[PDB]
C-alpha cells in the first residue's frame, strides 16, 4: 500500500498544505506562491516520481522567506510520515546531476538525525523574483522536519537557475533511491541498532 | 505546576531512562555511565537549577560515543515535552561564564528550529576516559531533539576540562534563562507568529 | 504610571506619527509603508514588551531611504520624551539574540548621548523589497534622537533576513532591559554626574 | 547457488576464521577481540547484506595492529574465494554515503588487482581502545588477498567514529554493487580480456 | 542582614582602610589620593550599588603604582571578608557596557580562585595624571584577595578615559550580577563541590 | 625551630592531607592516588630536601583533574603557614635544571603575591595515565595559595617525562633557596616595605 504523508500547518506568517506520495507516478501540483519553487517541486515530481501536492498562501509582502521556509519544513513532516519505521527500505540514496554546465552532487541518509551539508555559491542573488539565499534554507528545514542526514555538493556551475534545478534533480533521484524498497531486505529495518527514528 | 519530562529510549546500542524539571531546585541525580558526562549534567542542575535525573547503559566498549549521544537525544526530548507550548517563557538565554582561564558564551533561543553554532576548540583528545570530540555531539543531539538555537563560543580557554565545565555552566544558566518565566508577558506565547513548534 | 511619548513629524519627503509606551504589553501596531520594517518592529514590541504605534507615508517611489530614516527619527524621539529624566532605570542594556545561525551582540547605554557601533555585514542588497543599508540608517537615526549609546555586533549568520531579524530582538531585549526599573536604587538618578542628557 | 567462502589463518601472533556469504541476507556474526571493528563489520552485514562471520584471536597486549590486520587478510581471501571466476557480475561499485557531518565516497572494482587509494584524515588517534591507523591497514590488507581496486575519499567529516563507519558503510554498498549480479550480461565475464585474476 | 567588609591595611610604601557594603544603596566615598581612580570607584558605587568607603595614602611622589596596588588588595580583601561561604549567591556575573565608541565585556566568578583574563590596549599612558598600566595591576590585585576568576576583554575603543571608566561600569554590575541573592537556590552553596574557598 | 606547615582540606571532590618540613632531611612520604605525581613529588624532597608528606584521595574516574588541584591548593597553604613572616630568608630563588636533553629555568619570589608565568611545551598528552596539561595548573593551584611568584621557562626538551621532572628539580632547587636563612640579613623581613603578606 501507498506510502502517503499529509501535513496542515499554519501560523500568523503562513498558510500550508502538503500530501506526498513516496509511491508516487510524478504527479506534479505544486501552488506555493513562490514560481521558482514551484518550478523545483515539479522537478521533485518529474525525477524523483513523488506526487507532489502543496499549498501555500503567506506573507510574501515582508518577503519569500516564511512561506519557503514553512513549505519546507511541512514537506518534511510528509515525508517523516510517509515514512513511518523506515522498515525495508535502501534508507542510502547518492546522485550526481547535470544541468548543462552546472553539476551537483547529493547523498543523503533516511536516519531519522537531521543534518544539512551544503556549499553551493550561486553567483546572483534574484532568480526571478526569488531570493537565492532561500536554496540553502528550503533544504536545512526539510531535514530538520524529515530526519535526513543531507549532503549537498556544488561540483561545477555558473548560472544561479542550473545550479538551484541541478540541485532539485539530484535532490529528487537521491531521494526516490533512498526511500524506495531494498529488495533484499526482506523488510527489516536497515539499521544495525534496530531502529531510525526522529528522537 | 512544575514543568517535568520524562523519556525512556532503547536501542541495540543504549537504553537511557531521563526525567528533568523546568522549575527545580538544583537536584542533581545522572549516572550515564560516563563519570565526566556526569560531572557535567552535575552542573547543569548545581547551576541551571533542573532537577536532572539520568540513568544510562551502553555499549561503552566500543567507545562512550553511543551512550553520550543518545543521553543527548533522549535530554532534549525531555526538555522538548517540559517545554510544551513555551507560553510565557522568557524564550532567549545568554550568558557567558568561566572557569579559571577558559571563558565561554552560550546564546540560546527556545525557538524550537534545532541549529548548534559550535567553535570550540579543546586541546587534548581524553579528559579522563572521555573523548573530548564528544562534546559538540552532545549539544548537537540535544538541540535536534529539543528544538532549540544554540550558539557555544570559545572566548578563552586552555585546559581541556576547564572549557567543557565553562561550557556547560554558561549552558545551564542561558537555559534557565530562557525556560523561567517572563514575569511582564502575561502568560502569551513569545513570538510574533504566534506558536514555537518543533515542527 | 506608564512613560508613554507620542510624536508626529512631517517634511516634504515623508509624514509619520510614532507612540511608544516603554512599559507597555507587547502590542505590535506599526505600518510604515516599509513591510520588512513593520516585521522588525513586530519583534520590538513581541520581546521587547514596549506598546509600538507607528503609521508612516512618504517617497516610497524614490527609495524607502527618507520613510525609513524619518520613523527611526521619530521612534528615537518618542523614546526621548517617554524617558524623560530617566530616574530609577538599569540605563544599561546587554543581549546576544540568535535567529537560526545568526548570532547578533546588542549593547547599549541610554546616557544621553548618541553614537553607533555597527559591524553587521549583510550579504544580500534586497530582503524581499528592503534595502539592507537602510538597517544601519535606521539605528543611527534613532540614537540621535533618543540620546541613546548604541553597539551592535554580529557574531554569526548567513541569511540577510535572520542578521537583520535577530538583531531587532537582540535590541528589543537590550533596550527592555534598560528602560526597565532598578529595584534597588531608589528612584535615583543612575548616573555619577547626577543628570543624564542629550545636552 | 550462494557464493559463500571460508578461510582459517593463523600464525605465532593471530588465529583467524572467516566466512562470508555474497548472496547473503545481512547475518552479522562478528567477534575479532577489537569491539570498534566489529561494529564495523556489522556495518558490512546490514547495509552490504553479506552474511559475515568473524572469529579472531591474538597479541592484542603488544596492540590490534596484527590481529586488525590478519582478519582484514583473511576477509580478503574470503572474498576471493566466493567470488570464483567472477562470471556474471557487476565488477564496479560506487557509492556515497554519509553519517551525519561525515561523508565518504566508496568506488571500486573487482577486477583482481590490488590497489588502495586513500585520503581519510581522521582527527583523533583512539576511537574507544580502537587506533585509528588501523582503518587505513584493514582496508590495504583486503584489498591485497581478495585483489580490489579500492578508492576510499573524505569529502566532509571531523567526528572520527563518524568518518570511519560512514566509511564501512560506503564501502559495504559499493562492495555489494559490484558482487552482485549484472542481469543484462548472461553470465559472462565482465573484462574485454575475457578473464579476471590476482595474478 | 547586610554584608559588609572591612580592611585596614599598611606598610612602609601605603596605608589603606576600606569598607564596602554588597548590600549597598551605592553610597560613594572614596579618596584614595589618586583622583582617577576614586572617579572609577565613584562608578563601581553608582552603577555596582556598593556603599564604597575607601581612604588611602602613599608614596605618590615615587609614583602611583604601590597606592593602586595596596588599595586594590584591600579592597578584594574586604571582599572577601563580605562574602563569606557564598552560601546563596549568584556566584557569576557577566555584563556589556559602553561608554561611547568603548564597549567592555566583563565576566567574572566568585568561585574563590584569583585568575585575570585582561587585553585591554589603552592607547595612551596618561589619563590626567593616571599611569594607564595600573589598570590592570588593579584588577590582578583585586582577584588576589578577593578570590575571583575575572575576564575583562576589549570589544571596541579609542578614547582612553572612555576604555577604563566602560570597563568599571561593566565589572561594577557583573560584580553586582555576582554577589547578589539567587532567588530560586534556597540559600545553598552555588557549587557542586559543596564549598567556595580562596584556599 | 623547624618551619612546619600542616593543612587538611576536604570537598565533595577530594580528601588532601598535607605536611611539609621547610626545615627538613628530604623524607619523601607522596600518595596523591596519581602515581606521575608521587614521583614528582619525590623530586621535591630529595632535591628541596623538604619533608614532604601528602595524602590524597579523590575522584580520579572522572579525572585526576580535581586531586591535582586540590594537592597543590593544600601543599601550597601548608608553604604559606610554615613560612610565617618570612623574617630572615633568602626570599627570591633561581635555578635551571636538566634531565638529559630537557633544561627547565625556574625563578620565584616568596612575595606573597601570586603569580606564575609558565611556557613548557610538553609534546605528549599523557606520561603514564598524568594528564600533561595538569603540570601547570599544579603549579598555578601552588602559588595562588602559597603567596609566590613562580616564572617556569623550558629552554630545551623533547620528552615529557624529562621536561616535567626537570621542570621539579629547578622548582625544588630554586624553592629550598628562597627559603633558605640569609646568613647576612640578621632575622630582618626581606623587604623594602617592611613586610611579606598574601593580603
Ligand atoms: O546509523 P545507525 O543509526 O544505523 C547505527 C550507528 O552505529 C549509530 N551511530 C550514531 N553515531 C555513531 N553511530
Ligand atoms: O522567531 P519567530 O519564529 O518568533 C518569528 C520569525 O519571523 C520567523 N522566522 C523564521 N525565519 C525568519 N523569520
Ligand atoms: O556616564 P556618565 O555621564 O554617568 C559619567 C561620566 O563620568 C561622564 N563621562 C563622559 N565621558 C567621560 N566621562
Ligand atoms: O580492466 P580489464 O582487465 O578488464 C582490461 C584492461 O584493458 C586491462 N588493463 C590493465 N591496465 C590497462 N589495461
Ligand atoms: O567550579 P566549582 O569549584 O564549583 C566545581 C569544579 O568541578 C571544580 N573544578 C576546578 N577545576 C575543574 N573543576
Ligand atoms: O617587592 P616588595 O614588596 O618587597 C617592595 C615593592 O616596592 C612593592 N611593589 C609592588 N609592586 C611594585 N613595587
Ligand atoms: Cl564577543
Ligand atoms: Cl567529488
Ligand atoms: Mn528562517
Ligand atoms: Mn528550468
Ligand atoms: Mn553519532
Ligand atoms: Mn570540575
Ligand atoms: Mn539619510
Ligand atoms: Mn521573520
Ligand atoms: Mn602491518
Ligand atoms: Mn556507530
Ligand atoms: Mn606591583
Ligand atoms: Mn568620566
Ligand atoms: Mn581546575
Ligand atoms: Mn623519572
Amino acid at each position: 500500500s501507498a506510502r502517503i504523508g499529509e501535513v496542515k500547518r499554519e501560523t500568523k506568517e503562513t498558510n500550508v498544505s502538503v500530501k506526498i506520495n513516496l509511491d508516487g507516478h510524478g504527479v506534479s501540483d505544486s501552488s506555493t506562491g513562490i514560481p521558482f519553487l514551484d518550478h523545483m517541486l515539479d522537478q521533485l515530481a518529474s525525477h524523483g516520481l513523488f506526487d507532489v501536492h502543496v499549498r501555500a498562501t503567506g506573507d510574501t509582502h515582508i518577503d519569500d522567506h516564511h512561506t519557503n521556509e514553512d513549505v519546507a519544513l511541512a514537506i518534511g513532516t510528509a515525508l517523516l510520515k510517509a515514512l513511518g519505521e523506515r522498515k525495508g527500505i535502501n534508507r542510502f540514496g547518492d546522485f550526481t546531476a547535470p544541468l548543462d554546465e552546472a553539476l551537483i552532487h547529493v547523498s543523503l541518509d533516511l536516519s531519522g538525525r537531521p543534518y544539512l551539508g551544503y556549499n553551493l555559491e550561486i553567483p546572483t542573488q534574484r532568480v526571478g523574483t526569488y531570493d537565492t539565499q532561500l536554496v540553502e534554507h528550503f533544504f536545512q528545514s526539510l531535514v530538520n522536519t524529515s530526519g535526513m542526514t543531507l549532503h549537498i555538493r556544488q561540483l561545477a556551475g555558473k548560472n544561479s537557475h542550473h545550479i538551484i534545478e541541478a540541485t532539485f534533480k539530484a535532490f529528487a533521484r537521491a531521494l526516490r533511491q533512498a526511500t524506495e524498497s531494498d529488495p533484499r531486505r526482506g523488510g527489516t529495518i536497515p539499521s544495525s541498532k534496530g531502529v531510525l527514528s526522529r528522537s
